[PDB]
């Protein structure tokens, strides 16, 4: 269960930072 | 633009296989 | 209903991915 | 140029056919 | 509607593969 | 040649068959 | 062979539409 | 169902000019 | 080679989704 | 079962489409 | 280059996802 | 702000991991 | 094995694109 | 067990400074 | 820049924290 | 020497988020 | 407050830094 | 060892002397 | 301004324990 | 020699704290 | 009460720094 939260928490970062992407370019 | 919407896309979608794996495991 | 949202939103991706090549092939 | 409409027409049709699983699940 | 707006789309993308056909056969 | 413009021809039945499916259903 | 194959294919498939009208009509 | 199964055909129609478009292409 | 593959991929989730939509429906 | 095999052959589809965006881009 | 070779990898974890859900599921 | 919140949803899964990390230790 | 292998590919994909963003920003 | 506990340390002075830098910012 | 910076290096920090769970799990 | 890696890691990300609230304020 | 906790949560990392130099040295 | 000693005292009373600071800010 | 002094003070002697503890450890 | 240096940062940050409570005080 | 013991504090460690100054001169 708490290998499978980080899995998300990582996940959501992930996500976070493609936007940033997306907003820039 | 079109890269990085599909580059979006398809990290929406991963996050959203991910919430599943934490709902079911 | 989570399981067809992912099923519409890989759909959704690989129409764009597809629509890609269209337009550079 | 037509090999490549015929992938997007079969994305077009896949689409169709995941939007209506979508609604009768 | 959406069972026929399904079968309209299929039927086009099997009219252009049989059109592809003819033109490399 | 004679067997592939068959293959078309049968093909435009099919879907004029299917456009008026649609316009009756 | 698949060429004859198909053939076929298309005639059961128009002649199940032209069946549907006919129920419909 | 009837509707179904003339979809059911239609795909597997447009499955095997698939299979004669990759063999020629 | 890799365009009438990846159609091919296409047709075959095309017939998966139409399977299941006969099969609910 | 159906769901899930339908999804890994869109995600499958989707891997090779983007894989000859990489080649082409 | 490198925009697209993240796509071809978030394509790859969202691959390992799903043969990870169709296992489980 | 973007990258601020980046940053925290960053540090947030490095703490989460090591938080692993100790317990697997 | 499966779960961590897929935690390994998102710290990769989240690296790549942290990278792009200093290259971009 | 000691040096993991100086890890673990560390992660929570990070984090309190990014939360820090982003109420600053 | 110095935010950019700081980003790349919890970047690098997360993946070996990652690399060494799968390691050790 | 892993561990220690990280370790050396996480200081320097620290330092530079110090560095940061310095500047900042 | 929140300054002043992140000076006591440095410095008690330190100390255990070199509570750690101390067992090794 | 003497040095290691002279060190960790004053660790010992940086600490003290922090944890006073917070106490009086 | 001579609390952020301090703080980068202790980080500054922090990273140097840690450094040192590389060599040691 | 590095363990010199740690003893003289160590000891700075101890004279700076000390000034800020006789500031304060 | 608690200047009192940082001040106890600075005296040990002042004290081991003579005892060092003695031991090496």
């Amino acid at each position: 269960s708490k290998l499978l939260e980080l899995l998300r928490k990582l996940s959501e970062a992930l996500h976070k930072a493609i936007e940033l992407l997306e907003k820039w370019g």
